[PDB]
Order: C-alpha cells, then structure tokens, then sequence
C-alpha cells in the first residue's frame, strides 16, 4: 500500500494537517487542493487522478464529477446519522453527553452516504475547538486509518445510514447571550459552542461584540452585564446568577479582528480595577488563570494558557515573570506545559496587526519572546522541560527547543518552520539550540519544509526527546512520572554538575549572545527591511484571506515538473 490520496479541504487546517502526518509517515502520497471552485476541484481530480479522495473539511459540495469517478471520503464531526455544517455547535448547545464523528461517502444528500468507520466519545463542557482538536481528531485518525485497511483489502462495503437527523446552520440569535436572563453555565455553553468561530454575539459596555474564551468565576459577583474587574485584558462581567471572564473579543464590523477585551473596549472600561492573581497564588474558588505555577514532588509546573498559542509582548513577559520566580523556588525542575490545546505559536500576530506600528511591535514581541528564550536557557541549576501537549508552529517551536528536553503528546502537530508568515528568519536562540539536536544541515532542512510533521517524526528525527499519551492529562501524568523518576537519578546530580559549569562560563554566554545578536539583525531585517513580505503574510493570515489557488506546496498535480 502506497496509495495517492488527495485531500480536499476549505482551509490546510489541523485536522488537515494531523492526517496529512499520519498518512505521509505511513509512506502514502497526499496531494491537496484548496476548496476554491467545484471547477477547480473538478481539474484537481482530473490532474492528480487520485487512488481516495479525503474530505477532511469542506463547507461545500464535492462536483459529482469527482466523487462519482473517485472514491470519496468526507469528514463529519457528529456520529452516524447526524447530518448538517454546524454538527459540534448544536451537540454542544444541546448538552449531549456523547458524540462522535464518522466518515462516510460522498452522496448528492448533504452528509447522506454509507458509513466507512465511525467513533465516539463523552463529550466534555468546553470550547468547540478544543472538543474538535481532541476528540474529533482523534477519532478521525483512528476512522481513516481504518478506512484505508478497508480500502486495501478491497471487499468492504461501508453500512448505509438508518437513522439519521438534520441540523441547519445555526443562527446568531441561538448564539446571542442576555447577561440578564443566562446564568453562567448558559453563557458558557453559547461561548463554547460558538469558539473559536463564529463567537457568540452579544452587547458590553454599549458595545456589538462577538465574545470569545469565556471562564466561570465564582467569587466576584455584581449585576447583570455589569464589568466587575479586569485582569490581564480579560474582562470580568456579570451574570443572571454569577460571572464570567471573556478574554477576547471581536468587534461586529467585517475587518475587525479577535482581540484581548480590553483592547476591544478601549475606554469604555475607563475606571475599572484590576484583580491580579499571581500564577504561583493558591485560590479555592473558580476564577480565571491565564498562568498557572504548581509545585508537586521537587518540580514547578508552568502552564500558560494563551489563547490559541499566541503570545503577545505582554504574555511573554508575564510569562517570563513566573519563569523567574520558578528559577527562584526550591524545584529541581521547571516544566512549561503551555496549554492542553498548544504549546505555543510563536508572537501574537493579531496583537501585532493592531498595534500602531505593526513593525515596532514585531519588535518588542520578538525580543519578548527572546527573554523568556534566554532565561530559560541561563538556567544553571535546575533541568529545564518542554511538555508539549498540543500544537506548536513557528516560534512556539523553537521556544520550545530552549528547554534541556522536549516531550510532546502522541498526535501533536508541528510546524517547525516560517514559510507561511513571509520567511522570517525565526529567533528563540534556534541558530544555538537546532543545530545541537540534529545538525546544521538537518536542521536547515527541517525548517525548509512547509508541510507539518508529528511529534512521533520529530522525535524519530531527533528534533525533541520523547512522545507519549494519547490526551493531554495522560500526557502530563507520564511527563511528571519521567522527570520525577529522572531528578531522583544519580544521573540527575551529574548532570546538574556539568551544566553549572557550562552554563555560567563566559564562553558559551557569548555564544549564546551572538546567537542572539545575529537572529535579531536577521528578523529586524524581516520587519523593517525594503522587502514587505512578512507583513503582507500577516495581513492573509490575521484577516483570513481567501485563497484563488492552491499554492503549488500543497498541490502536487499543479508543480511544474508533474507527470502522470
Ligand atoms: C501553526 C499553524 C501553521 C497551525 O495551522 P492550523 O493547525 O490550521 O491552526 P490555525 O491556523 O487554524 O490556528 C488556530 C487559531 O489560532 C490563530 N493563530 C495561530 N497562530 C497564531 C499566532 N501566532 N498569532 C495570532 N493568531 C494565531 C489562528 O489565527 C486561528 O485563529 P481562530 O481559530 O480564532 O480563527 C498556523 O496556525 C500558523 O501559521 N500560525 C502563525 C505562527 C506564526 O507565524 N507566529 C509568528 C512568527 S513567531
Ligand atoms: N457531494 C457531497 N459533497 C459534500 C458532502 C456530501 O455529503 N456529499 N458533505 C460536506 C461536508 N458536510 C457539510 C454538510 C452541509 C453543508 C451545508 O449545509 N452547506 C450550505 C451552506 C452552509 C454554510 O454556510 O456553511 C450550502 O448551501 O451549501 C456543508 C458541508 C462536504 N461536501
């Protein structure tokens, strides 16, 4: 079995991406076209002349040209039966306890084709996203694989539908919170159902907003709609029975873009009182937590919960601020554990198109980030560890290579590279620590490749130390397990030995700061220089332009040297 498999998808997003590693790692060729046109999808088919076709995500209807002339696979994020593009947000909106997702063919009736495999879960109370980047993604790998097994044998037939159901595409109006007549678990469930798209509408402070993000917070109490405090730029705003925190927001014009609330709102928060909660505190109530700092058996645990990975000037340096104080407690480890969904995704490019002078802020954000790279790295004394249990890209890759050892959850994707924001040159000290693990050579490869790889092919390829758990708390319990057992080592004491001696001498400070030095005269040039190419690559991105083609990266059929 080496099967060309086209995938067909709206956007190369991650469930995109998680097949396109588990289907490429298994020596299987995938080619991808952009769903642009059912007469450019029709060429697609024609030009590649696929063994399957893959539906991962697609909001429309595969041209019967295609699917009657080559088996067709489509993606569906509900279990058998359920039919409809919003299959997640009603499930969510109606509190079901267990859901699934199923892949079936393609058929003229929306989502009304035999059945190929199916899984299910329990559905956990949270965000759409999360729900889709776990569960559903999982029980997608586990369904394709499984497919493709069938497909090879060559005598399966997929199982018609009996029962089955159509949900419409949801309204707004379903989505809209009343801070007046939903308690906090309602407001939560419209939130979750509606993020990371399209959010959920509603009105604050005066103000049209779409809400995303949102936490329950059980200690500040106030009115109906009312802000009660502010607190890292997430807003505070109470509820029919209590509050909630929403830490972002977008406004309802056509260019506005998702923001930190108090960015959204602007002075119409004049007057209100930050709450901080420092991430090392202890509370015993529910509140919002952007950075928590947990100690357990001679470890600090960092989990910094950015939305979507981004981090911005001032995440990094609240980041950095709890790096500092971990640095300071007597751990003999300090782990950052990101959040359960990403690692990190480098800067925050919506803080960045935001600012004033997008350039200026690429700026500070870049060396923001360099700090928290640098303080980790001048960190003689204790081991240092990346516990990746969700997705990287860019910079949040290489931030997580500062770390003495890297770990990642089975099934995390990687994109280890800058192809998709204008070439930069990337930072984070990778000049010092890439070249370390695998070689220059191998190096400048990896970050050559635009397409994603696994945590299995980064470590495989010597990129991080070690994958294992298949969900994020399965992951963080064995992560815990391995350092605990490795800082009551002998090997432990030696290796802390050597690394004193290492990391306080005077040569490999100046490594490290030359390092530095050449990556940032490398992205300054990125960011100010004549050539514009990294800001037009975050405008396509933060604006989320469509595209007209499929880029040649992603479409085999359409390179130039393409032949049969
Ligand atoms: C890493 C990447 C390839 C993953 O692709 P993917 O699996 O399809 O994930 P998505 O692109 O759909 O990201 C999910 C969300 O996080 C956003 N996001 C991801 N990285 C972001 C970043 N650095 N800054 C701001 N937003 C980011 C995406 O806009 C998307 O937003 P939405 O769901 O609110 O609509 C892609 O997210 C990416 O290129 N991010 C930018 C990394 C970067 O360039 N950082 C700056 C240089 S250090
Ligand atoms: N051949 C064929 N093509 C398909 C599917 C199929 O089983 N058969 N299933 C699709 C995946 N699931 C859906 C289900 C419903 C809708 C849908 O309802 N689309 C509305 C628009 C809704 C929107 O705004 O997104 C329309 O009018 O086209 C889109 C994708 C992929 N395209």
């Amino acid at each position: 079995s080496h099967m060309r498999i086209l995938f067909l998808s709206y956007r190369f997003n991650s469930l995109s991406q998680r097949l396109y590693c588990e289907l490429t790692e298994r020596e299987h060729e995938v080619s991808v076209e952009l769903d642009v046109h059912p007469d450019l999808t029709v060429e697609a088919a024609e030009l590649y002349k696929p063994d399957l076709i893959i539906a991962p995500f697609l909001k429309r209807k595969i041209p019967q040209e295609v699917w009657k002339k080559y088996k067709t696979l489509i993606i569906h994020p509900g279990p058998p039966g359920d039919r409809g593009p919003n299959a997640l947000d009603w499930a969510i909106m109606k509190g079901e306890r267990i859901w699934g997702v199923t892949l079936l063919e393609a058929s003229e009736e929306y989502d009304a084709g035999d059945v190929w495999a199916y899984r299910t879960f329990p559905m956990r109370f949270a965000r759409k996203a999360s729900i889709y980047r776990n569960e559903v993604t999982e029980g997608v790998v586990e369904c394709v694989l499984e497919a493709l097994e069938n497909f090879e044998r060559g005598d399966f037939k997929p199982t018609p539908q009996k029962e089955h159901w159509w949900n419409p595409k949801m309204e707004q109006e379903l989505r809209r919170v009343d801070w007046e007549q939903d308690d906090t678990k309602t407001v939560l469930r419209k939130v979750y159902a509606s993020d990371s798209q399209p959010g959920a509408s509603s009105k604050v402070l005066g103000k049209e907003v779409l809400l995303f993000n949102a936490y329950p917070e059980e200690e500040l109490k106030g009115k109906p709609g009312e802000v009660l405090a502010l607190r890292d730029e997430a807003v505070c705003i109470g509820t029919r029975d209590g509050a909630v925190w929403i830490t972002h927001m977008r406004e309802r014009k056509k260019e506005s873009i998702k923001l930190p609330s108090a960015r959204v709102l602007g002075e119409f928060l004049k007057g209100v009182k930050e709450d901080p909660i420092k991430p090392w505190e202890k509370v015993d109530f529910k509140t919002y937590r952007e950075i928590l700092y947990e100690e357990e058996d001679g470890i600090g645990f960092i989990h910094f919960n950015f939305y979507n990975g981004a981090m911005s000037t001032e995440q990094c340096y609240r980041l950095l601020e709890t790096i500092k104080y971990a640095k300071k407690r007597p751990v003999k480890a300090i782990v950052l554990l990101g959040s359960e969904d990403f690692f990190s995704n480098g800067m925050n490019l919506n803080t960045i198109e935001n600012a004033e002078s997008p350039a200026d802020e690429s700026w500070r954000n870049i060396n923001a980030i360099d700090d928290v790279c640098e303080e980790i790295l001048k960190t003689p004394d204790k081991l240092t560890v990346a516990g990746m249990q969700g997705n990287a890209g860019a910079g949040g890759v290489f931030l997580a290579l500062t770390c003495d050892l890297v770990f990642a959850r089975e099934g995390v994707v990687l994109n280890p590279h800058y192809k998709n924001i204008g070439n930069l040159y990337g930072s984070e000290f990778w000049t010092y620590t890439l070249p370390k693990r695998v070689g220059w050579e191998k190096g400048k490869e990896v970050m050559e490749n635009r397409m994603p790889i696994s945590s299995k092919k980064a470590f495989e390829i010597g990129l991080i130390d070690g994958v294992f758990g298949k969900t994020p708390k399965e992951f963080r319990q064995r992560l815990k397990e391995r350092i605990k057992n490795f800082i009551n080592s002998k090997d432990f004491y030696e290796f802390i030995e050597k690394k004193k001696k290492e990391r306080t001498s005077g040569e490999w400070l100046e490594e490290i700061q030359k390092c530095r030095e050449h990556e940032l005269e490398k992205m300054k040039l990125n960011f100010y220089g004549f050539d514009t190419s990294y800001h037009i690559a975050r405008y396509y991105f933060v604006r989320r332009k469509p595209h007209f083609r499929t880029p040649p990266y992603l479409a085999i059929h359409r390179r130039l040297k393409f032949s049969l």
